[PDB]
Protein backbone atom coordinates (compact mmCIF):
# COMPACT_ATOMS: atom_id res chain seq x y z
CA UNK A 1 0.00 0.00 0.00
CA UNK A 2 0.25 3.63 -0.06
CA UNK A 3 4.09 5.25 -0.33
CA UNK A 4 5.06 7.30 3.04
CA UNK A 5 4.92 10.72 1.02
CA UNK A 6 4.85 13.66 3.26
CA UNK A 7 0.86 15.11 3.55
CA UNK A 8 2.61 18.71 2.49
CA UNK A 9 4.23 17.04 -0.45
CA UNK A 10 0.61 15.38 -1.30
CA UNK A 11 -1.22 18.48 -1.10
CA UNK A 12 0.97 20.32 -2.71
CA UNK A 13 1.19 17.61 -5.80
CA UNK A 14 -2.60 18.20 -6.04
CA UNK A 15 -2.23 22.10 -6.59
CA UNK A 16 0.12 21.07 -9.26
CA UNK A 17 -2.18 18.58 -11.17
CA UNK A 18 -0.03 17.32 -13.58
CA UNK A 19 3.24 15.55 -14.26
CA UNK A 20 5.99 15.56 -17.21
CA UNK A 21 7.79 12.44 -17.46
CA UNK A 22 10.43 12.33 -20.07
CA UNK A 23 11.48 7.96 -19.73
CA UNK A 24 13.31 4.95 -21.84
CA UNK A 25 10.96 2.28 -20.75
CA UNK A 26 8.38 0.88 -23.53
CA UNK A 27 4.91 2.40 -22.52
CA UNK A 28 3.54 -1.27 -23.17
CA UNK A 29 6.18 -2.09 -20.31
CA UNK A 30 5.51 1.07 -18.17
CA UNK A 31 1.31 1.34 -18.26
CA UNK A 32 0.43 -1.23 -15.34
CA UNK A 33 2.69 1.74 -13.75
CA UNK A 34 0.93 4.92 -14.65
CA UNK A 35 -2.52 2.76 -14.13
CA UNK A 36 -1.72 2.61 -10.35
CA UNK A 37 -0.27 5.50 -9.49
CA UNK A 38 -3.54 6.86 -11.30
CA UNK A 39 -5.28 4.64 -8.51
CA UNK A 40 -3.21 6.50 -5.49
CA UNK A 41 -3.86 9.60 -6.88
CA UNK A 42 -6.35 9.98 -9.27
CA UNK A 43 -6.04 13.88 -9.03
CA UNK A 44 -2.77 13.97 -11.34
CA UNK A 45 -2.46 14.35 -15.29
CA UNK A 46 0.24 12.19 -16.40
CA UNK A 47 2.07 12.93 -19.74
CA UNK A 48 4.16 9.85 -20.50
CA UNK A 49 7.16 10.76 -22.96
CA UNK A 50 8.51 7.51 -24.48
CA UNK A 51 11.48 8.92 -25.88
CA UNK A 52 15.20 7.47 -26.53
CA UNK A 53 17.54 7.90 -24.59
CA UNK A 54 20.12 10.46 -26.15
CA UNK A 55 16.57 11.93 -27.24
CA UNK A 56 16.01 12.50 -23.48
CA UNK A 57 18.86 13.99 -22.80
CA UNK A 58 19.44 16.62 -25.73
CA UNK A 59 15.93 17.61 -25.52
CA UNK A 60 16.30 18.02 -21.39
CA UNK A 61 19.36 19.90 -21.85
CA UNK A 62 18.23 22.44 -24.22
CA UNK A 63 14.47 23.15 -23.24
CA UNK A 64 16.66 23.92 -19.55
CA UNK A 65 18.91 26.25 -21.88
CA UNK A 66 16.65 28.30 -23.72
CA UNK A 67 14.13 28.47 -20.04
CA UNK A 68 11.48 26.29 -21.49
CA UNK A 69 8.92 24.33 -20.02
CA UNK A 70 10.77 20.25 -19.35
CA UNK A 71 9.95 17.37 -17.70
CA UNK A 72 9.35 17.30 -13.93
CA UNK A 73 10.69 14.03 -13.35
CA UNK A 74 13.18 11.82 -16.20
CA UNK A 75 13.93 8.18 -16.15
CA UNK A 76 16.58 6.68 -18.21
CA UNK A 77 18.19 3.30 -18.85
CA UNK A 78 21.64 5.74 -20.12
CA UNK A 79 22.51 6.23 -16.60
CA UNK A 80 25.71 7.64 -17.64
CA UNK A 81 24.02 10.65 -19.34
CA UNK A 82 21.25 11.00 -16.25
CA UNK A 83 24.26 10.39 -13.73
CA UNK A 84 25.79 13.68 -16.01
CA UNK A 85 22.69 15.53 -15.37
CA UNK A 86 21.92 15.03 -11.64
CA UNK A 87 25.89 15.83 -10.93
CA UNK A 88 25.96 18.51 -13.15
CA UNK A 89 22.91 21.15 -11.52
CA UNK A 90 19.55 19.74 -12.98
CA UNK A 91 18.30 17.88 -10.00
CA UNK A 92 16.40 18.64 -7.63
CA UNK A 93 17.64 17.43 -4.09
CA UNK A 94 14.49 15.28 -2.89
CA UNK A 95 15.74 12.25 0.24
CA UNK A 96 12.78 10.26 -0.53
CA UNK A 97 11.41 8.23 2.54
CA UNK A 98 11.13 4.91 0.17
CA UNK A 99 14.97 4.66 0.10
CA UNK A 100 16.05 4.80 3.33
CA UNK A 101 18.06 1.61 2.87
CA UNK A 102 18.83 2.38 -0.65
CA UNK A 103 23.07 1.04 -1.15
CA UNK A 104 24.91 4.04 -1.22
CA UNK A 105 25.58 2.72 -4.94
CA UNK A 106 22.13 3.03 -6.11
CA UNK A 107 21.88 6.56 -4.91
CA UNK A 108 23.67 9.70 -6.11
CA UNK A 109 23.21 10.73 -2.19
CA UNK A 110 19.78 12.97 -2.60
CA UNK A 111 20.18 14.00 -6.19
CA UNK A 112 19.10 10.58 -8.36
CA UNK A 113 17.72 6.71 -7.76
CA UNK A 114 17.84 3.52 -8.94
CA UNK A 115 14.43 2.38 -9.57
CA UNK A 116 15.37 -1.34 -11.14
CA UNK A 117 17.89 -3.77 -11.31
CA UNK A 118 17.91 -5.27 -15.48
CA UNK A 119 19.52 -8.04 -16.66
CA UNK A 120 21.63 -7.58 -20.07
CA UNK A 121 20.21 -11.19 -21.04
CA UNK A 122 20.30 -13.53 -24.66
CA UNK A 123 17.00 -14.01 -26.28
CA UNK A 124 16.69 -16.84 -29.07
CA UNK A 125 14.50 -18.07 -31.36
CA UNK A 126 13.33 -22.15 -29.91
CA UNK A 127 12.30 -22.75 -33.66
CA UNK A 128 15.93 -22.12 -34.98
CA UNK A 129 18.10 -22.63 -31.67
CA UNK A 130 16.55 -25.27 -29.13
CA UNK A 131 17.82 -24.56 -25.19
CA UNK A 132 20.38 -27.05 -25.26
CA UNK A 133 21.99 -24.92 -28.02
CA UNK A 134 22.36 -21.73 -26.73
CA UNK A 135 25.38 -21.37 -24.07
CA UNK A 136 24.97 -19.17 -20.99
CA UNK A 137 28.54 -17.94 -21.33
CA UNK A 138 30.56 -15.55 -23.47
CA UNK A 139 33.20 -18.06 -24.11
CA UNK A 140 30.13 -20.74 -25.61
CA UNK A 141 28.43 -17.67 -27.64
CA UNK A 142 31.54 -16.91 -29.24
CA UNK A 143 32.00 -20.68 -30.45
CA UNK A 144 29.20 -20.77 -31.92
CA UNK A 145 29.48 -18.13 -33.63
CA UNK A 146 32.25 -19.26 -35.40
CA UNK A 147 29.65 -21.92 -37.00
CA UNK A 148 29.36 -20.32 -40.92
CA UNK A 149 25.29 -21.80 -40.06
CA UNK A 150 25.06 -18.40 -37.93
CA UNK A 151 26.86 -15.55 -39.78
CA UNK A 152 23.74 -12.79 -40.20
CA UNK A 153 21.80 -14.67 -37.44
CA UNK A 154 23.02 -12.85 -34.71
CA UNK A 155 21.35 -9.24 -33.13
CA UNK A 156 23.42 -6.86 -30.28
CA UNK A 157 23.42 -2.96 -29.70
CA UNK A 158 24.55 -0.11 -31.57
CA UNK A 159 26.29 1.73 -29.22
CA UNK A 160 27.65 4.62 -31.32
CA UNK A 161 23.52 4.82 -32.12
CA UNK A 162 21.75 3.59 -28.66
CA UNK A 163 23.23 5.07 -25.25
CA UNK A 164 22.16 2.51 -23.07
CA UNK A 165 23.66 0.38 -25.61
CA UNK A 166 26.85 2.01 -24.67
CA UNK A 167 26.16 1.71 -21.14
CA UNK A 168 25.87 -1.89 -21.41
CA UNK A 169 28.54 -2.97 -23.58
CA UNK A 170 31.00 -0.50 -22.08
CA UNK A 171 30.03 -2.18 -19.12
CA UNK A 172 30.79 -5.99 -20.49
CA UNK A 173 33.88 -4.90 -21.81
CA UNK A 174 35.06 -3.26 -18.84
CA UNK A 175 33.81 -6.57 -16.41
CA UNK A 176 34.41 -9.54 -18.65
CA UNK A 177 37.59 -10.59 -20.28
CA UNK A 178 35.93 -13.01 -22.74
CA UNK A 179 33.83 -9.53 -23.77
CA UNK A 180 36.64 -9.18 -26.72
CA UNK A 181 36.95 -12.54 -28.03
CA UNK A 182 32.93 -12.25 -28.55
CA UNK A 183 33.08 -9.13 -29.93
CA UNK A 184 35.38 -10.42 -32.48
CA UNK A 185 32.74 -13.36 -32.95
CA UNK A 186 30.00 -10.72 -34.06
CA UNK A 187 32.37 -9.43 -37.04
CA UNK A 188 33.21 -12.99 -37.79
CA UNK A 189 28.95 -13.80 -37.81
CA UNK A 190 28.50 -10.35 -39.35
CA UNK A 191 26.21 -9.46 -36.41
CA UNK A 192 23.46 -6.42 -37.16
CA UNK A 193 23.65 -3.65 -34.58
CA UNK A 194 20.29 -2.37 -33.12
CA UNK A 195 19.25 1.20 -31.54
CA UNK A 196 15.74 -0.56 -29.71
CA UNK A 197 14.89 -3.82 -27.69
CA UNK A 198 12.30 -3.94 -30.16
CA UNK A 199 13.82 -3.91 -33.91
CA UNK A 200 16.07 -6.26 -32.54
CA UNK A 201 12.90 -9.12 -30.99
CA UNK A 202 10.84 -8.76 -34.35
CA UNK A 203 13.88 -9.98 -36.13
CA UNK A 204 14.97 -12.59 -33.96
CA UNK A 205 11.15 -13.57 -33.74
CA UNK A 206 10.64 -13.52 -37.88
CA UNK A 207 13.54 -15.62 -37.79
CA UNK A 208 15.72 -12.99 -39.65
CA UNK A 209 18.44 -13.13 -36.78
CA UNK A 210 17.81 -16.84 -34.35
CA UNK A 211 20.13 -14.71 -31.33
CA UNK A 212 20.20 -11.06 -29.58
CA UNK A 213 22.49 -10.26 -27.42
CA UNK A 214 22.13 -7.57 -24.40
CA UNK A 215 18.78 -6.33 -24.19
CA UNK A 216 16.72 -6.45 -21.32
CA UNK A 217 14.99 -9.09 -19.77
CA UNK A 218 12.42 -7.23 -18.57
CA UNK A 219 11.37 -6.66 -22.49
CA UNK A 220 11.99 -10.13 -23.19
CA UNK A 221 9.41 -11.76 -20.43
CA UNK A 222 6.69 -9.17 -21.19
CA UNK A 223 7.13 -10.45 -24.85
CA UNK A 224 7.67 -14.33 -23.76
CA UNK A 225 3.82 -13.60 -22.47
CA UNK A 226 2.57 -13.51 -26.38
CA UNK A 227 5.80 -15.12 -28.67
CA UNK A 228 6.18 -18.92 -27.52
CA UNK A 229 9.02 -19.25 -29.11
CA UNK A 230 11.14 -16.69 -27.82
CA UNK A 231 13.57 -17.90 -25.58
CA UNK A 232 15.97 -15.93 -22.53
CA UNK A 233 19.29 -17.39 -21.16
CA UNK A 234 20.90 -15.38 -18.76
CA UNK A 235 24.57 -15.26 -18.70
CA UNK A 236 26.50 -17.95 -15.69
CA UNK A 237 30.24 -16.42 -16.35
CA UNK A 238 28.76 -13.18 -15.20
CA UNK A 239 25.43 -11.06 -16.18
CA UNK A 240 25.45 -6.70 -16.34
CA UNK A 241 22.35 -5.37 -14.90
CA UNK A 242 21.40 -1.81 -15.42
CA UNK A 243 19.96 0.22 -13.36
CA UNK A 244 16.87 2.42 -14.69
CA UNK A 245 18.11 6.20 -12.97
CA UNK A 246 15.27 8.69 -11.67
CA UNK A 247 15.49 12.13 -11.04
CA UNK A 248 13.76 15.24 -10.59
CA UNK A 249 13.96 18.57 -12.53
CA UNK A 250 15.34 21.10 -10.62
CA UNK A 251 12.85 23.62 -12.60
CA UNK A 252 10.25 21.49 -12.56
CA UNK A 253 6.61 23.15 -12.96
CA UNK A 254 5.15 20.59 -10.63
CA UNK A 255 8.47 18.81 -8.06
CA UNK A 256 5.74 18.09 -5.88
CA UNK A 257 4.11 15.70 -8.47
CA UNK A 258 7.68 14.23 -9.46
CA UNK A 259 8.08 13.42 -5.67
CA UNK A 260 5.21 11.55 -5.80
CA UNK A 261 6.14 9.64 -8.70
CA UNK A 262 9.77 9.16 -7.30
CA UNK A 263 8.33 7.88 -3.93
CA UNK A 264 5.59 5.52 -5.89
CA UNK A 265 8.72 4.11 -8.28
CA UNK A 266 11.13 3.11 -5.10
CA UNK A 267 7.44 1.72 -2.85
CA UNK A 268 7.17 -2.50 -2.06
CA UNK A 269 3.83 -1.12 -3.96
CA UNK A 270 5.92 -0.06 -6.72
CA UNK A 271 8.66 -2.93 -7.16
CA UNK A 272 6.15 -5.40 -6.47
CA UNK A 273 4.13 -3.91 -9.65
CA UNK A 274 6.71 -4.31 -11.80
CA UNK A 275 8.01 -7.11 -10.61
CA UNK A 276 4.46 -9.29 -10.93
CA UNK A 277 2.31 -7.20 -13.76
CA UNK A 278 5.20 -4.41 -15.66
CA UNK A 279 7.49 -7.99 -15.63
CA UNK A 280 10.46 -4.71 -15.31
CA UNK A 281 13.33 -6.87 -13.06
CA UNK A 282 13.02 -4.63 -9.65
CA UNK A 283 15.39 -3.28 -7.65
CA UNK A 284 13.81 -4.11 -4.22
CA UNK A 285 15.10 -8.40 -2.92
CA UNK A 286 11.49 -8.83 -0.93
CA UNK A 287 9.48 -8.13 -4.02
CA UNK A 288 7.27 -11.19 -5.77
CA UNK A 289 7.05 -12.07 -9.46
CA UNK A 290 9.05 -13.40 -12.50
CA UNK A 291 10.84 -10.37 -12.85
CA UNK A 292 13.19 -10.06 -9.58
CA UNK A 293 16.32 -9.76 -7.93
CA UNK A 294 15.92 -13.36 -6.56
CA UNK A 295 14.81 -15.03 -10.08
CA UNK A 296 18.24 -13.35 -11.69
CA UNK A 297 20.04 -14.62 -8.91
CA UNK A 298 18.90 -18.12 -9.15
CA UNK A 299 19.08 -18.00 -12.74
CA UNK A 300 22.57 -16.59 -13.23
CA UNK A 301 23.76 -18.77 -9.79
CA UNK A 302 24.30 -16.37 -6.96
CA UNK A 303 23.90 -12.24 -6.42
CA UNK A 304 27.94 -12.29 -6.75
CA UNK A 305 27.78 -13.11 -10.82
CA UNK A 306 25.54 -9.70 -10.98
CA UNK A 307 27.67 -6.84 -11.62
CA UNK A 308 25.11 -3.69 -10.86
CA UNK A 309 26.58 -0.37 -12.69
CA UNK A 310 26.06 1.97 -9.93
CA UNK A 311 24.89 4.96 -9.73
CA UNK A 312 27.53 7.15 -8.75
CA UNK A 313 29.69 9.80 -10.95
CA UNK A 314 32.24 6.79 -11.10
CA UNK A 315 30.95 6.01 -14.36
CA UNK A 316 31.09 9.30 -16.01
CA UNK A 317 35.37 7.63 -17.18
CA UNK A 318 32.82 5.92 -19.79
CA UNK A 319 32.57 9.91 -21.62
CA UNK A 320 36.04 10.49 -20.77
CA UNK A 321 37.66 11.11 -24.27
CA UNK A 322 40.43 8.33 -23.68
CA UNK A 323 38.01 6.09 -22.17
CA UNK A 324 35.50 6.20 -24.84
CA UNK A 325 38.09 6.05 -27.73
CA UNK A 326 39.76 2.56 -26.62
CA UNK A 327 36.58 0.94 -26.29
CA UNK A 328 34.73 2.16 -29.38
CA UNK A 329 38.22 1.93 -31.27
CA UNK A 330 38.32 -2.23 -29.87
CA UNK A 331 34.57 -2.34 -30.66
CA UNK A 332 34.82 -1.38 -34.41
CA UNK A 333 37.75 -3.29 -35.10
CA UNK A 334 36.49 -6.59 -34.32
CA UNK A 335 33.11 -6.19 -35.10
CA UNK A 336 34.29 -5.18 -38.34
O1 LIG B 1 13.42 -19.63 -22.54
S1 LIG B 1 12.14 -19.46 -21.76
O2 LIG B 1 11.91 -20.79 -21.11
O3 LIG B 1 12.52 -18.54 -20.64
MN1 LIG C 1 12.25 2.20 -25.25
Amino acid sequence: SRPASDPQVVEAARKEGRLIIYSATDQSSAQALLDDFRKLYPFIQIEYNDLGTQAIYDRFVSETAAGASSADLLWSSAMELQVKLASEGYALPYDSPEAKNWPANARLGNLAYSTTLEPAVVVYNKRFLKPEEVPTTREGLARLLQEPRMRGRVATWDPERSAVGFTILKADYDRFPAFQELARAFGKAQAALYSSTGAAFEKVISGEHYLAYGFFGSYALLRQRTVKDLGIAYLTDGTVAIQRVAFINKRAAHPNAAKLFLDYLLSLRGQNLMAYTALIFARRETVVGEATPQALYKAVGGKDKVYAIPVSTEILKNLDPAERMRFLTFWRQAVR
